[PDB]
C-alpha cells in the first residue's frame, strides 16, 4: 500500500530554519507503495526474537504515573485542555483520559486521528553539496491518546528492547558505554570490518504487516488483559495508520506507515530494523556480525573476508534489507578504521586524558551544531540543542571550546545559571540546570572528559576549518574568553565554582588535579534506559538524599 494519500490541504504551522513551504518536497520523496518479501531467515531470527521478549514482564502505568511523564510543553489537547493540567491532574484532563482509555478497551477498529505538521529544523546550507533540504513531518495523536500509550507501554518500551536485543539495542547506553561498546567489539575480531546502513525514509518503509509484526513482540510480555486490549487496538486503530489532519484542523489525508510521535517510533524502528538486519546478515552470510541499532540507524561490525568478499556480502546484505522493504539511501561502504564508520552523524575519535592514557570518544562534525547555536543565541527556543550538544559532545575540543565558553559567558551576563532548561537531545525532552553540567559530564562520559588534551590532528583542522567557513573566531580568541569566564565562575563558589573548575581546565596554563565531584554519585540518572524520538516524554533531572556541604 501507499505510505500516504494526499487531499492535497497544505501543511499549517501553529543558519535558516527549513519551514511548512518546503513542506510539499519531503510529501513526494515519502509518499509511495511498499513491496515487501519474507524468508526464512526473516522468520527464524523473528521466533528467536519472540523467545526473548517471551521473558518480559510489564506493568500497567497508573492515570497519575502516565500524566507525571508528560513534557510540560508538550502540545495541547483538541479537547481543551494542555500539559500544565495534565501534569496537575486537573479533573478535565483526568477524566478525559480515563474516557479516551475505555474507549481504546472498547473500539477495537475505528481509526484515530492523527496531526501531521512540518518539524522547523534549522541548518546551515552548503553551497558546493548543492541545494537546500525539506523540513521532516511530525505525524502526533492527540494529548489525550499520548497519555494512554503510557499506561499500556511505557514499561514494554523501557524493558522489551534490551531484553530482545542485548548489547546490540543502542538506546541504553551512555555516550561512554556506547564507545566502549563499538571499541570491543572491534577489538574482539581478528581483522574487523564494519559499515552503516543508512535506510531512505524508515518511517515510510515500515510496513502495516511490519507494525504487526512488532505488536507480535509486544504480546510475548506478561501484560495485564487492559494493557493487552489497549495494545491490540492502539495497533490497529493508530500504528498501522489512519487519518491525517493539519493544524487548522482540515483533513491532509492518511498515513499507512511509522507515525513519527508516537510512543512506540523509537522502540518499534529499532526492534523492525534489528529484525530486518540480522535477517540480512545472515542471507549474506557476514562472520560473526556485531550490530548496534538506534531506531532506524545501524552499524554493522564482522569479520572481514577481503576487500571484493565484502563488498559482495555488502551487496547481498542491501539486496535481503531491499527485499524486506528497507532500501538504502546511499550504498553501505566497509571500513577497516573503527573512526572511520559514520552513525548518527558521528565518528569515534581518541585523546589522551591527564595521565597520557587513550581515551576514545564520540564526536561529529560541528558545523550544524554551530549553526543551531547562533540560531538559538540570536532567539529565543522552547528547546536548546546547544546543551544536547554540551552534554552528548562534552569530550570533544569544539564542545568544550566553543559551546561552553559562549554559553556559560552568556548565562554570567543573563544571571541564569541556575535557571533549568530543556534539551532536545535526539529522543527525550530533558530539564536541565547549566549548574548541573560538571557532574552530568562526569557520569556521562567520565573525569577523563575535563582533561582530554592530544586531539587528533583531524579533528583540530575540521574544527579550525569549520570556525572560519562560519565566521566565528579563532580557537586562540575562545581560550581567551574562556579564562575570564572560568575566572568568573570561580569566584561564585559552589556548583558554579565547579562549573569553572572542571569545564574550564582545558584554558588555564599549569593544570589543576580533578578530583570526582562528590555530589555526581547522588544524581539520578536511572531514566536517561530507552530512546522516546517522537514519544513525548519528560525527565526532569533529580537527586535522592543530598550531604548538607553540596
Ligand atoms: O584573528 C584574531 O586574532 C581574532 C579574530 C576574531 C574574529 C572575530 C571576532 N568576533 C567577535 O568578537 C564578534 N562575534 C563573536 O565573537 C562570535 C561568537 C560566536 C559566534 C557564533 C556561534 C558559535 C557557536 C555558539 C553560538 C554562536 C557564530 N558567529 C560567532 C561570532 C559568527 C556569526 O556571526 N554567526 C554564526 C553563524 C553560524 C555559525 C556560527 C556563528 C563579537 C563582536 C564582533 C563580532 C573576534 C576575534
Ligand atoms: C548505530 N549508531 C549509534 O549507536 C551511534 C553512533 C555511531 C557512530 C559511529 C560508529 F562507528 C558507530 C556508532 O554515534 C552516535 C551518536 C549518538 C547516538 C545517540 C542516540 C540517542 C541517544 C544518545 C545519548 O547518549 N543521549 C544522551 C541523552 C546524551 C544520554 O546520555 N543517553 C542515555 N541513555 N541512557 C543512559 S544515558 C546517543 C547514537 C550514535
Amino acid at each position: 500500500s501507499m505510505s500516504y494519500t494526499w487531499t492535497g490541504a497544505l501543511i499549517t504551522p501553529c543558519v535558516y530554519a527549513t519551514t511548512s513551504r518546503s513542506a510539499s518536497l519531503r510529501q513526494k520523496k515519502v509518499t509511495f507503495d511498499r513491496l515487501q518479501v519474507l524468508d526464512d531467515h526473516y522468520r527464524d531470527v523473528l521466533k528467536e526474537m519472540k523467545a526473548k521478549a517471551s521473558t518480559v514482564k510489564a506493568k500497567l502505568l497508573s492515570v497519575e504515573e502516565a500524566c507525571k511523564l508528560t513534557p510540560p510543553h508538550s502540545a495541547r489537547s483538541k479537547f481543551g485542555y494542555g500539559a500544565k493540567d495534565v501534569r496537575n491532574l486537573s479533573s478535565k484532563a483526568v477524566n478525559h483520559i480515563r474516557s479516551v482509555w475505555k474507549d481504546l478497551l472498547e473500539d477495537t477498529e475505528t481509526p484515530i486521528d492523527t496531526t501531521i505538521m512540518a518539524k522547523n529544523e534549522v541548518f546551515c546550507v552548503q553551497p558546493e553539496k548543492g541545494g537546500r533540504k525539506p523540513a521532516r513531518l511530525i505525524v502526533f495523536p492527540d494529548l489525550g491518546v499520548r497519555v494512554c500509550e503510557k499506561m499500556a507501554l511505557y514499561d514494554v518500551v523501557s524493558t522489551l528492547p534490551q531484553a530482545v536485543m542485548g548489547s546490540s539495542y543502542g538506546f541504553q547506553y551512555s555516550p561512554g558505554q556506547r564507545v566502549e561498546f563499538l571499541v570491543n567489539a572491534w577489538k574482539a575480531k581478528k581483522c574487523p570490518m564494519g559499515f552503516a546502513y543508512d535506510t531512505r525514509c524508515f518511517d515510510s518503509t515500515v510496513t502495516e504487516n511490519d507494525i504487526r509484526v512488532e505488536e507480535s513482540i509486544y504480546q510475548c510480555c506478561d501484560l495485564a488483559p487492559e494493557a493487552r486490549q489497549a495494545i491490540r487496538s492502539l495497533t490497529e486503530r493508530l500504528y498501522i495508520g489512519g487519518p491525517l489532519t493539519n493544524s487548522k484542523g482540515q483533513n491532509c489525508g492518511y498515513r499507512r506507515c511509522r507515525a513519527s510521535g508516537v510512543l512506540t517510533t523509537s522502540c518499534g524502528n529499532t526492534l523492525t530494523c534489528y529484525l530486518k538486519a540480522a535477517a540480512a546478515c545472515r542471507a549474506a552470510k557476514l562472520q560473526d556480525c556485531t550490530m548496534l541499532v538506534n531506531g532506524d540507524d545501524l552499524v554493522v561490525i564482522c569479520e572481514s573476508a577481503g576487500t571484493q568478499e565484502d563488498e559482495a556480502s555488502l551487496r547481498a546484505f542491501t539486496e535481503a534489507m531491499t527485499r524486506y522493504s528497507a532500501p538504502p539511501g546511499d550504498p553501505p561502504k566497509p571500513e577497516y578504521d573503527l573512526e572511520l564508520i559514520t552513525s548518527c552523524s558521528s565518528n569515534v575519535s581518541v585523546a589522551h586524558d591527564a595521565s597520557g592514557k587513550r581515551v576514545y570518544y564520540l564526536t561529529r562534525d560541528p558545523t550544524t551544531p554551530l549553526a543551531r547555536a547562533a540560531w538559538e543565541t540570536a532567539r529565543h527556543t522552547p528547546v536548546n540543542s546547544w546543551l544536547g550538544n554540551i552534554i552528548m559532545y562534552a569530550p570533544t575540543l569544539w564542545a568544550r571550546m566553543i559551546l561552553m565558553t559562549h554559553f556559560f559567558s552568556i548565562l554570567l551576563a543573563q544571571e541564569q545559571l541556575e535557571k533549568a532548561l530543556d534539551c532536545q537531545i535526539y529522543g527525550a525532552c530533558y530539564s536541565i540546570e547549566p549548574l548541573d553540567l560538571p557532574q552530568i559530564i562526569q557520569r556521562l562520559h567520565g573525569l577523563s572528559a575535563f582533561s582530554l588534551h592530544s586531539y587528533s590532528p583531524g579533528e583540530i583542522n575540521r574544527v579550525a576549518s569549520c570556525l572560519r567557513k562560519l565566521g566565528v573566531p579563532p580557537l586562540r580568541v575562545w581560550r581567551h574568553r574562556a579564562r575570564s569566564v572560568r575566572a568568573r565562575l570561580l569566584s561564585q563558589g559552589g556548583r558554579a565554582a565547579t562549573c569553572g573548575k572542571y569545564l574550564f581546565n582545558w584554558a588555564v596554563r599549569t593544570k589543576l588535579k580533578l578530583t570526582p565531584i562528590p555530589a555526581a554519585s547522588q544524581l539520578d540518572l536511572s531514566s536517561w534506559v530507552a530512546g522516546y524520538s517522537g514519544g513525548d516524554i519528560y525527565h526532569s533531572l533529580s537527586r535522592a538524599r543530598p550531604r548538607w556541604f553540596m
